[PDB]
């Protein structure tokens, strides 16, 4: 009878649409590659029938072929037109089915001929969906082949519309093709990207604390031993001192250095160092006096803020400015003109070494997801207890400032025994603070009645076990990405604590050493994306873009950890150690 030419790239010479041809009593060719105009396959050819064909066909054989060339695209089109349709059907969660259509000039824009509903189980695997769709399309074009050859069916225009994917668009994607359809579809939730409606980050620390000031002025900002600062006397004294600094030249993104004790007067150092414009870099003063050379050689601080005390730890480095010389404060109280952007720095940390610049932004979301997370209000009393050299430090004082809380000093008198501290607490009433793992474990050892809420994490978190009635929250993150990124409350014993879900405005994947997302349950070296991604490291370009990368795919940026994780069914993520 008639002659079919048969294009595909992927199917069998031997599928179930050209047995039934051939039943039919036509010669189907099998073609698999590209072909032009005077291909030796193009001779007395009747039908074209394509199924999976890799190749576009010159306009010349569509116009020659016109109303003879059939299509079979297992989507429900437009819906998933282009490569990998059965995928993306699922993963962009459109309507799924399978279309037989004229092929046109363009990638299936033809008009359509049938088309057909299926239905996907949520415990069929990705492949399982594929088979279907190959399995329903052909049950169909054998149903419908004798009124397509006859041209008794109406054509009918695709609808406006529709999804498109490129042959690339799954490199992302290649690992999860033996992922489940609810397994599929709750990676997506944990990972995909952010909805639209969002805003970047409108504004600074010293902006939101200033707020604060104004709603809880007599409250109670900073306690040290028996003296204290109200929100007001807080925001006064460091206008005074901030005067003080954009005088002497600080303006944005410039660094200021403060070697100090936990003090009323380090509070009023740090939000100086913001209200005249720059970023405080903490210097603890019990270092070696070769690491404080170095960190003020490294950092570009012409400021020092410190005392009379530690002034000579320095080796006269840089101007210094006396906290307790009344010339370094300005008569003037008022809140300074603003000058800063949130992506301004705000603090500059070194690691265990690297300087790590943090932005006002990064440190912004923190505190606005802090706040409303474990519900401060200016009822609450927190700790500094961290040294104020680690991004531990920056939970314990602006989270709770702008909570309108107060902040109680941890001298060296109880930094170590937790007895005396826990009667601190005890006494004044502690509700809520942040100590790292080592601390924390210790502390659960002492009793307590003042505390509603504890915060651990910075090393692996093993036990629980807690004598009174606070909740615990172990937490993640590295000093990179702005204090922490993940956190989890614990409600019962684990062999492995997990580290929770990622705070407001972050996600985290995890990626193979390709880059590629893994199935949930599955290890990967843990990434991280989001506000919290500070700006790198300080003079260290060629290593802030090993850290700092680029995804060959998304084109995201994003934070390499060199940690190993891997998400649980329940959304949590769960810590393997280095990647070594
Ligand atoms: N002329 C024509 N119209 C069609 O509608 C049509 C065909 N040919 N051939 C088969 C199928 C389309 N199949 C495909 C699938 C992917 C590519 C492809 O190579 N896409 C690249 C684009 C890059 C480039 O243009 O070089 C990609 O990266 O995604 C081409 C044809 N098809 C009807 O079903
Ligand atoms: N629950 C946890 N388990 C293991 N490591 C953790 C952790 N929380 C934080 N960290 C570690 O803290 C590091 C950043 O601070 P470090 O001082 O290096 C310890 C992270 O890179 C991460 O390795
Ligand atoms: C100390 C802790 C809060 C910090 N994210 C760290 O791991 O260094």
């Amino acid at each position: 009878m008639g002659r079919i030419l048969f294009l595909t790239t992927f199917m069998s010479k031997g599928n179930k649409v050209v047995r039934y041809l051939e039943s039919l009593h036509h010669e189907v060719v099998i073609c698999q590659e590209k072909v032009h105009a005077q291909s030796a396959n193009l001779q007395e050819i009747d039908w074209i029938v394509s199924y999976a064909y890799g190749y576009i066909l010159d306009k010349e054989i569509v116009s020659r072929f016109r109303g003879r060339i059939i299509n079979l695209h297992p989507s429900l089109l437009p819906w998933n037109k282009g490569r990998d349709p059965v995928f993306w059907s699922v993963w962009d969660e459109t309507p799924k089915g399978v279309t037989i259509h004229l092929i046109d000039e363009h990638v299936d824009t033809g008009d359509i001929l049938v088309q057909e509903e299926i239905a996907f189980a949520d415990e069929d695997t990705l492949l399982d969906c594929y088979n279907k769709a190959n399995q329903a399309i052909e049950e169909l074009f054998i149903r419908e082949w004798e009124n397509i050859v006859h041209g008794r069916i109406a054509p009918y225009r695709q609808t406006a519309g529709g999804t498109l994917h490129f042959k690339a668009d799954r490199d992302f994607y290649k690992n999860l093709n033996m992922t489940t359809v609810r397994e599929l579809l709750a990676l997506k939730r944990l990972c995909a990207e952010p909805k639209r409606g969002e805003k970047p980050i409108d504004k600074t620390f010293h902006q939101l604390f200033e707020q604060q000031v104004e709603m809880t002025p007599d409250h109670v900002a900073v306690v040290d031993r028996g003296q204290s600062l109200t929100y007001k006397q807080l925001n006064e004294r460091a206008n005074q001192l901030a005067h003080h600094l954009r005088g002497k030249g600080v303006k944005p993104d410039d660094q200021v250095a403060i070697m100090l004790d936990k003090s009323l007067d380090m509070i009023v150092s740090i939000l100086a160092v913001m209200k005249a414009g720059g970023a405080y870099v903490p210097i603890d003063p019990d270092y070696p006096g070769e690491r404080i050379a170095y960190m003020l050689a490294d950092s570009s601080a012409a400021i020092l803020l410190t005392n009379a005390l530690h002034e000579e730890k320095a080796n006269g480095a840089c101007d210094i400015i006396d906290v307790h010389d009344p010339d370094s404060y300005s008569e003037n109280t008022n809140n300074l003109p603003h000058v800063n952007r949130p992506d301004d720095l705000v603090y500059v940390m070194y690691t265990s070494a690297k300087g790590v610049m943090i932005e006002h932004h990064n440190l912004v979301n923190f505190c606005e997801w802090y706040r409303p997370y474990f519900g401060v209000t200016p009822a609450d009393k927190a700790l500094v207890y961290s040294s104020f050299s680690f991004d531990g430090s920056a939970l314990d004082i602006f989270t709770h400032l702008l909570a309108g809380a107060a902040l109680h000093i941890v001298p060296s008198e109880r930094k170590y025994d937790l007895d005396a501290l826990n009667d601190y607490c005890n006494q004044e009433g502690i509700t809520i603070s942040y100590l790292p793992t080592g601390a924390a474990e210790q502390f659960m050892q002492m009793d307590n009645q003042s505390f509603r809420v504890v915060i651990t994490g910075g090393d692996v978190l093993k036990k629980i076990e807690r004598n009174g009635t606070y909740k615990l929250y172990n937490g993640y993150g590295p000093t990179e990405c702005t204090i922490m990124v993940t956190m989890f409350e614990v409600d019962k014993p684990y062999a492995n604590i997990p580290i929770g879900k990622p705070i407001d405005r972050t996600r985290i994947l995890i990626l193979d050493e390709a880059l590629a997302l893994q199935p949930i349950g599955v290890a990967g070296e843990l990434f991280i994306v989001g506000e919290g991604l500070g700006r790198g490291y300080l003079n260290r370009p060629e290593l802030t873009a090993e850290k700092f990368i680029v995804h060959p795919q998304t084109g995201e940026r994003m934070y390499r950890t060199g940690d190993r994780a891997r998400f649980l069914p329940d959304g949590n993520i769960e810590f393997l150690g280095r990647l070594d």
